[PDB]
């Protein structure tokens, strides 16, 4: 895209990709945080 | 939106609804993970 257009146009198309990929990454990180808390409970039980 | 807009103009209005509804569904699904992790600990105490 950014290859065919002009900074002014490339920008409007690049912003939708930025918006989608940011949301993807945030979903990944939230679901890792919820799963690490489940692994910590297991490791505390195994220590006990 | 599919009755008082032509297809090139209804895409822009349908996307605004899609984004909002996706956000709301994903908020629902995060808060259920966080509530289920709490019910799980209560059931683990009941089993003990």
């Amino acid at each position: 895209i950014l290859s065919r257009l002009d900074p002014p146009e490339a920008e409007v198309q690049i912003d939708r990709l930025i918006t989608g990929r940011l949301q993807s990454l945030q979903t990944y990180v939230t679901q890792q945080l919820i799963r690490a808390a489940e692994i910590r409970a297991s490791a505390n039980l195994a220590a006990t």
